[PDB]
């Protein structure tokens, strides 16, 4: 009927994120993304720690070639300039969303945008999927 499937999506917490300013510790939230539909959420911001705990979960309509994107930022950075305060990516194709769906929490290593960049990442987001 629908060409989606509702996959509720829990972004637990996320651990040992790179700390870029020596004196100054994070205040980190996650970004997720359906890639097809352009779906958009946010969670809370945690302040001032590299191991934020969210608890947030998502229902998410995911079509059938959508990828779901989870992206984490130091919200400190909100004013600097675009693409400050990245801290990592994790991008779920629809075969790994496929794979992960109903076999609870996973330990996801976060990524640069690209394995070729710069950036300093650090560390592991925690998500389920589950199919609703
Ligand atoms: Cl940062």
């Amino acid at each position: 009927g629908s060409e989606f499937i509702k996959i509720r999506l829990t972004v637990l917490c996320a651990k040992n994120l790179a700390k870029k300013d020596f004196f100054r510790l994070p205040d980190p939230f996650a970004k997720i993304v359906v890639d097809g539909s352009g779906q958009c959420h946010s969670t809370d911001t945690v302040k001032n720690t590299l191991d934020p705990k969210w608890n947030q979960h998502y229902d998410l309509y995911v079509g059938k070639t959508d990828s779901i994107t989870i992206s984490v930022w130091n919200h400190k950075k909100i004013h600097k300039k675009q693409g400050a305060g990245f801290l990592g990516c994790v991008r779920l194709l629809s075969n790994a969303i496929s794979r992960l769906k109903d076999t609870g929490y996973q330990r996801l290593d976060l990524c640069k945008l690209n394995p070729s960049d710069t950036d300093a990442v650090r560390g592991q987001i925690v998500v389920s999927l589950q199919t609703r």
